[PDB]
């Protein structure tokens, strides 16, 4: 719901461990939220967005890599037709743990 | 936040650029590897830290146990831990490609 999520290397992946493709359909936006205690690593794969880490929104377009520590919000802005796509990594994860502001 | 490479470390046949120094939790890792044209990663594998990479840019013969894929751009890949891997770079092109290490305890690589 909101944006797509699609896990690669599924019960392969170490303890704690995740990795998946996200897709942030067109023209839509994720909510502010944090993670209580799971990293969160971003290769932008395709298309542009606005794109928050704690107290700096980025421009981020494909070849950016980014991380997000926990208890620090976030949020994207699609902004383009073309779907943001990223390549996703998880540290630190213990299941859900997003905090919706 | 964002990845700024102002870190480079050589090997030669290729050479490894660090991310997030410091900022990634114990057991964790990530950099963007280079495997400078022409040159080949020789067969080696990791004691327990898993490998993520996502190919950034080239093509070099990638070869993971038994498969050896030509991997492009967009590709992902794991090399579980005791797997045995290597790289052949076949253009006059870097064959660049953003791996995260998972198990990481420090350098767990070996190379036959
Ligand atoms: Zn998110
Ligand atoms: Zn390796
Ligand atoms: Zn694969």
């Amino acid at each position: 719901g909101t944006y797509r999520k699609l896990p690669l290397f599924e019960g392969e992946l170490p303890e704690g461990s995740y990795a998946q493709i996200v897709e942030v359909k067109p023209k839509q936006t994720v909510k502010k939220h944090y993670h209580e205690r799971q990293y969160e690593l971003f290769y932008i794969i395709s298309g542009e967005a606005r794109l928050g880490i704690g107290d700096t929104e980025y421009q981020a377009k494909p070849g950016d890599i980014f991380l997000v520590k926990p208890k620090t919000v976030h949020w994207v802005v699609n902004e383009k037709d073309e779907p943001f796509r990223l390549f996703v990594v998880k540290l630190n994860y213990h299941g859900d743990d997003s905090v919706w502001l």
